[PDB]
């Protein structure tokens, strides 16, 4: 009841669509079950009558059953309309309600949850949810009308054969079911024990540059055939029980079908029933065995819809454990782009054992360059991390001119720094979008201001020398650039916003003589007059930086000039 | 006809079980398609004589129809069984064989391929093969074999009818089959949309680190928001077209068989049929309609088998450009230990226009300790990868005592070498299979032999410290263990596998006092006695490292002891 109130909710804005096709499903589905009764009547009209011309009454009733098809036809099309819209503007409202919760949550929950699984959550479980209140709904809501319908005429045309039906359905069904049960444990067996062997086989594929350096690769394959070797053993065991099922399900099928034809039969011969009224009673009963496959589906169906609903529903009212855009924003005189770290202790959400930061103190003053320096893996890409507030540090504070970055406003906060990675991402759109994209507005950037900022970033030749110049789509689904050329375009972006601080995470890794000076100039003409953190790969960085801070074990171990 | 050839001789091995359970089909599918013919005869019977009892005919006939759905029954039962039995061993040898193939192949292989494709490949292409030849290949065969002996027996029962039914279903399909066309146009642009909708919200939610820090979380919520917006738009004129195809569709299908209610009304009326025989002509022309829905399904699934063929024929054959385990093996007097970099020229094949190596030569001795020093993504553990031929240089030879690591057996010259990683990789298993894994024979290897490493490599006290010990299941599905005890682990298996050459590739990155002592006491007992190249983080280890070895701009600029 508390989920089932969720779902009249979602289907609530559309309800006089559905309305209107649940309508027009009730007058076909009911008038279409009044066939069996009148195809009885017609057959003993004949039976009785051989002698009998019935030319004028067939043109007639043919005639007559064209006008009742072709508003049928024109009702089942109106009706399947109404249905598949309606799922449409309910799977709307849930793809951008969904996103819209996705994108406002903290990045230590992309940290803990795989994009794959918020993209099937974004693809499968909103189409699931959108057909479960309305085309399954309606699929459901016939089959169990029809079904209604059907037992009830089974009754109205023969009570001694619809009991006799009612008295061998049901125990014949109870077995059938508890045989059914049995059939899904050996189906569970076999397909544990193919999903270990998957497991096995993945493993080893994504980590084969383990398995070669220590020769096993004919180990793993004669490890991973000794498994599916076993799973054919399961599936020989499990398909020996579906023979036998199949085969005991078809039987009863057929032996209840040739006990209602002989019991129907014998009650012609007695004058209790017309061959008519029989036609008619064994229409009605498998059209009962249709709606009961129907209502079987419905449910696999609505069920499928629920656990889909628990997802959804999960994302939708999940409250970032970050702000997302509240709090204050910092006065023209107030802000001046000085920073401080005093006692940072942090350890990243998906590995909490591990401290990166154990009483981090840092002083970034306004307007001066400070070179961060430190061994691999010390922690120096993370000091950018805490600075966006990507995360809040568990022990101390991170200050922007005296102020807790906690009570600003985070959105602000980044809107004063600007950034350039060590492999900057590029996202499948064209290059003048990804310029653009610095902006506080990247639809207010004027084709000028993006020349403008490719060429004081050393982008403008590459960019140019390009097909479609600023219009070449990179990203991954694009054309792929040097991480030379990706700095450079992450330069011109940074131009573009025009931060306050500048975060740079040099790539002194990947640099040729002809990008490394380019990239090199770039970020000089970017670093001139802001409050500059870099995290100094080149030593000639750090020679005509204002102060140098060494991060050892977490914390900053020494500080002072290149020299000192 | 080469597909064909390759899917005959797949369905080979189990020729005589597909046989039998073909023959049991044939016969079923035969005797079941009778069925009408008698029921017209029997309705005419009963029709003819209202006046006779019938009871003991009636009693005989559903005593006899008994017999023959027993049969029926244990038939279709024991055809089952065949038919899913087959595939089963059909899926066995294709999972056996394409894990095999995919192993085999060059790390290169694995670079440009994906793990999930290669997992897809080898769950549901081999079960889509496997039932393309077996239950598809049967579902085909009596769906075709009915619709023939149906066709046959429409035209058995009344040319006039049948040559009828033959000129009205052509056209109407033919109309309908370009409907289809249409439909699926306007289904393809509207999935071409949400693809494209899919893959932007996919790639933020993959990157939600580069839009927060440009404040372009609520910019992106609308750009997504407007592009399934439009999504919406054209699935409303998609569902506005699929309306009018399944109201014409209906309209058709049933005006087909008012018409032929009608022509056979008349026909009856003529004395030109029976009751009975116009009966059994609407039962054949239901169950053809039932055989070409069955053929066309039997098409989409032959065609998704076909597909699958091709993608499982294109690993099964591919040849991996590295040897898997061809070459020479060395001496016991000639092997020595001793390794050589001579002008080596390498870029890796993902980027192969940034170079890692640049005239690379190195020369590391046997049982000396060389230290690998250089700045960071020089490409020090490109080194490792080059020494175990995961990747073969594109310019100039790798030598072991005077011999190209090429000319040699891969599985072999990786025997001679022992590797510990920065990260190192841990299977899904237990600890004890993890240690044992570095043994020539895991198997071979005693309980107290990896216990006596597990002591040496200083494992054995957290190792002996968790609930189920050595039996501790590990790796990503198991029991999450620290770097240094995931280092300590890679030390015991290393110290198994006894090799002459050791190459450490140091974690001094994640290491507190605790771990970092046990780790860096293993190591000095695991480096003693071996020809040693370490990529050094710690200055202790490059103070008392034979040689120490520069890597700058992809060569070895420098090259002499510490103090040197
Ligand atoms: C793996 C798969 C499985 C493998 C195989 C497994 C094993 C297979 C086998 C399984 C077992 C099969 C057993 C079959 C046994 C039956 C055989 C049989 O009957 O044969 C002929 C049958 C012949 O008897 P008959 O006199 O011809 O028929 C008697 C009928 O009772 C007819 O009575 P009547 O003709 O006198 O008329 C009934 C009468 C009386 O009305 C009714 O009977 C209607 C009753 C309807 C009840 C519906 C109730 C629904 C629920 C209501 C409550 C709602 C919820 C309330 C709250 C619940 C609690 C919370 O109708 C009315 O009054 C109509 C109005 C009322 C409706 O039995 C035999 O001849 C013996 C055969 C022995 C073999
Ligand atoms: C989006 C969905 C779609 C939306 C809607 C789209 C639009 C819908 C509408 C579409 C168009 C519908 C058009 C319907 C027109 C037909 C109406 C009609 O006929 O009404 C009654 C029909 C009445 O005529 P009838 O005399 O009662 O019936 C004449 C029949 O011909 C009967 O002739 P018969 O009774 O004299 O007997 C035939 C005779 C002669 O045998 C045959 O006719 C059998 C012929 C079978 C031929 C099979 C050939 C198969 C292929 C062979 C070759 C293999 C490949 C070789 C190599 C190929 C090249 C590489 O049988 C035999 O000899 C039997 C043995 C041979 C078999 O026409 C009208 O009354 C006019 C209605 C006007 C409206
Ligand atoms: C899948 C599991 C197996 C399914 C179970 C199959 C069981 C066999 C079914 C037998 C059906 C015949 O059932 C038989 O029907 C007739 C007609 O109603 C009954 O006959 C009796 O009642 C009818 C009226 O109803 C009278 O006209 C008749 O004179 C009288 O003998 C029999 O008493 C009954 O036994
Ligand atoms: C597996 C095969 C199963 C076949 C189906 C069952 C058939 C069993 C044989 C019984 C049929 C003969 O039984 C006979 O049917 C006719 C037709 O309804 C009945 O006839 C009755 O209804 C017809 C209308 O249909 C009237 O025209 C007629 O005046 C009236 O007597 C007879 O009173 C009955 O004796
Ligand atoms: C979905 C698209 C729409 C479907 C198309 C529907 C078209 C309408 C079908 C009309 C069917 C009636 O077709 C009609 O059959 C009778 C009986 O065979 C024919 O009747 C003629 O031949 C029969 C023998 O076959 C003689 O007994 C009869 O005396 C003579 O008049 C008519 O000449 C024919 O017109
Ligand atoms: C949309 C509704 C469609 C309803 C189906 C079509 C019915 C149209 C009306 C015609 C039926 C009456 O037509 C009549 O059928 C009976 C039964 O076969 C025929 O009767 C014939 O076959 C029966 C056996 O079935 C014999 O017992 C009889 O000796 C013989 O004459 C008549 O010769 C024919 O005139
Ligand atoms: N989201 C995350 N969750 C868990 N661990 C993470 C993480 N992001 C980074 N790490 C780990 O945190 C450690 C320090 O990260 P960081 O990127 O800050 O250091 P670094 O910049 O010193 C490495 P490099 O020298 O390559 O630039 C590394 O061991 C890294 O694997
Ligand atoms: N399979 C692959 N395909 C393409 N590029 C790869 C690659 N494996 C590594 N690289 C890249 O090659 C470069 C050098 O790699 P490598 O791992 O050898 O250097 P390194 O050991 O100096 C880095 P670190 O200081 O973190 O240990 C890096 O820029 C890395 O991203
Ligand atoms: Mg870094
Ligand atoms: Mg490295």
């Amino acid at each position: 009841l508390p989920e089932a109130r969720k779902l009249l909710g979602l289907a609530y804005p559309e309800r006089r669509r559905l309305a209107a096709a649940v309508g027009f499903l009730t007058m076909s589905s009911v008038i279409s079950m009044s066939a069996p009764f009148f195809l009885g009547k017609i057959i003993d009209v004949i039976y009785t009558n051989p002698t009998v011309d019935y030319s004028d009454n067939l043109t007639r009733l043919c005639l007559g059953l064209s006008a009742v098809f072709l508003c049928g036809a024109a009702a089942n099309a109106i009706r399947v309309y109404l249905m598949q819209t309606s799922g449409q503007r309910i799977v709307n409202r849930l793809r951008t309600s969904l996103f819209s919760s996705i994108l406002r949550q903290e990045v230590a929950f992309f940290d803990k949850t795989r994009t794959g699984e918020l993209i099937n959550r974004l693809s499968s479980d909103t189409a699931l949810l959108g057909r479960s209140v309305t085309e399954n709904l309606s699929d459901g809501l016939r089959a169990g009308a029809q079904a209604s319908v059907g037992i009830s005429m089974m009754f109205f045309v023969s009570p001694n054969l619809a009991t006799f039906v009612l008295s061998v359905v049901p125990p014949v069904s109870i077995i059938a079911v508890i045989y059914g049960r049995y059939l899904r444990k050996l189906t569970k067996v076999t397909q544990d024990s193919l999903a270990q062997a998957t497991q096995l086989a993945e493993e080893r594929i994504g980590n084969v540059r383990t398995v070669r350096a220590f020769g096993k690769e004919m180990t793993e394959i004669e490890k991973y055939a000794s498994k599916v070797d076993h799973v054919m053993q399961l599936a020989r065991k499990e398909a020996f029980a579906r023979a036998g099922f199949f085969g005991a399900t078809g039987l009863s099928g057929n032996l209840i079908v040739l006990s209602v034809l002989y019991k129907g039969g014998l009650l012609m011969g007695s004058a209790h029933m017309t061959v008519g009224e029989l036609s008619s009673f064994l229409m009605y009963a498998f059209w009962v065995g249709i709606s009961i496959g129907g209502l079987s589906s419905f449910y696999s169906e609505l069920m499928k819809g629920l656990g889909a609903g628990g997802r959804l529903w999960e994302l939708l009212e999940r409250e970032p454990k970050l702000p997302f855009n509240e709090g204050v924003i910092l006065n023209e005189k107030s802000f001046q782009g000085a920073l401080e770290f005093k006692n940072v202790h942090f350890a990243y959400p998906a590995r909490p054992e591990v401290p990166i930061f154990q009483d981090f103190s840092l002083s970034i003053p306004s307007g001066s360059v400070t070179a961060l320096v430190g061994p691999s893996g010390s922690g120096k890409s993370t000091v950018l991390s805490l600075l966006l507030r990507l995360y809040d540090p568990a022990s101390g504070t991170i200050s922007l001119d005296g102020h807790d970055i906690r009570q600003l406003n985070p959105v602000w906060l980044r809107s004063k720094i600007g950034t350039v990675s060590q492999e900057p991402i590029l996202f499948s759109c064209s290059i003048a979008e990804n310029i653009a994209y610095g902006a506080d507005d990247p639809s207010s950037v004027t084709a000028e201001e993006i020349q403008r900022v490719a060429e004081v970033a050393n982008a403008v030749a590459f960019i140019r020398n390009f097909p479609q110049g600023f219009n070449t789509v990179v990203g991954e689904k694009g054309v792929l650039l040097s991480g030379g050329q990706k700095q450079r375009i992450a330069i011109a972006r940074a131009l573009l916003k025009n931060p306050k601080i500048l975060l740079l995470d040099e790539a002194t890794s990947a640099l040729d003589a002809e990008n490394e000076y380019l990239v090199q100039e770039a970020l000089d003409r970017l670093m001139d007059g802001r409050t500059v953190l870099v995290i100094a790969h080149r030593l000639s960085t750090i020679k005509n930086a204002n102060m140098v801070a060494v991060l050892d074990q977490g914390k900053i171990t020494e500080y002072g000039k290149h020299e000192e």
